[PDB]
DNA sequence: CCGACAGCGCATCAGC
DNA sequence: GCTGATGCGC
DNA sequence: GTCGG
């Protein structure tokens, strides 16, 4: 319907993040992206959008120019320049932000080839990112997620039985594919020691972590790969506070247009719901102490909402 | 006219 | 060495 | 870039 629409929204977005960094321009071309993209109807002018919450004037005036003559002067000029789409470009490794990528371009260094001859510029997430780059770009099936889940929570269970593991984002939501897989973490013993170590470990004697990119006593960012050979897969795991953790997995499944209405609905019932607690306000405004959590309903009990089912969590 | 737009955990950089 | 800022991913 | 105080 709108894919040429979308598609050159998302381009445009890109290239205010990696090029421009501007940030708010960044999601703010994605936020049109995605609002046009669940618009049940083919745009005929940049006014019929302009009525979408997220898409203003400037918006409004790229896509009349776009379906008057089926491109973007601003765009087609972008994606000429060699400096622009090299910086751009090599944001897609792992590790390399917009930062990364402007000191490499400013130097010579655009191409993946380029990095590879440069090894001794990367750092290790770098230099990891670098060596999965295609692996990272591939989405993993929700079978192969099932496989990874069952190896995760069967490890966990190996290092100590009391442990609790939940494999949130779009899989718990029932996605047919993912683009990683992010653990939550508790323990009864951990409340708000070394206890995230010893996980990592245990995945790792059974090689199914392969590698770290980022690990300390809360969260451990990696990658893992399925038993034969399966592509590398990136994993977070996040250890949480147990009075914190269903919290956790509440705001770590989603989605995103799901948290912000179930928090709005909070506080029209005198809630406030973050990443890590639930407290009542006061009349004044003030919040409470946080309230006891030991489900994920418990949170819709408090607010007096029925339960949603994490597969109907996508609005 | 102009500030909000999520912000935390970890690695690395800048400066003392 | 330290503390705080910046970068990055999610 | 868009929205809203
Ligand atoms: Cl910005
Ligand atoms: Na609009
Ligand atoms: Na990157």
């Amino acid at each position: 319907l709108n894919g040429g629409i979308t598609d050159m929204l998302t381009e445009l977005a890109n290239f205010e993040k990696n090029v421009s960094q501007a940030i708010h321009k960044y999601n703010a071309y994605r936020k049109a992206a995605s609002v046009i993209a669940k618009y049940p109807h083919k745009i005929k002018s940049g006014a019929e959008a302009k009525k979408l919450p997220g898409v203003g004037t400037k918006i409004a005036e790229k896509i009349d120019e776009f379906l008057a003559t089926g491109k973007l002067r601003k765009l087609e000029k972008i994606r000429q320049d060699d400096t622009s789409s090299s910086i751009n470009f090599l944001t897609r490794v792992s590790g390399i932000g917009p930062s990364a990528a402007r000191k490499f371009v400013d130097e010579g260094i655009k191409t993946l080839e380029d990095l590879r001859k440069n090894e001794d510029k990367l750092n290790h997430h770098q230099r990891i990112g670098l060596k999965y780059f295609g692996d990272f770009e591939k989405r993993i099936p929700r079978e192969e997620m099932l496989q990874m889940q069952d190896i995760v929570l069967n490890e966990v269970k190996k290092v100590d039985s009391e442990y609790i593991a939940t494999v949130c984002g779009s899989f718990r939501r029932g996605a047919e594919s993912s683009g990683d897989m992010d653990v939550l973490l508790t323990h009864p013993s951990f409340t708000s020691p070394k206890l995230l170590h010893q996980v990592v470990e245990q995945l790792q004697k059974v090689h199914f972590i392969t590698d770290t990119l980022s690990k300390g006593e809360t969260k451990f960012m990696g990658v893992c790969q399925l038993p034969s050979e399966y592509p590398h897969r990136r994993i977070d795991i996040r250890l949480i506070p147990k009075d914190q953790y269903y919290c956790g997995v509440l705001y770590f499944t989603g989605s995103d247009i799901f948290n912000k209405n179930m928090r709005a609905h909070a506080l029209e019932k005198g809630f406030t719901i973050n990443e890590y607690t639930i407290r009542p306000l006061g009349v004044t405004g003030v919040a409470g102490e946080p309230l006891p959590v030991d489900s994920e309903k418990d949170i819709f009990d408090y607010i007096q909402w029925k339960y949603r089912e994490p597969k109907d969590r996508s609005e």
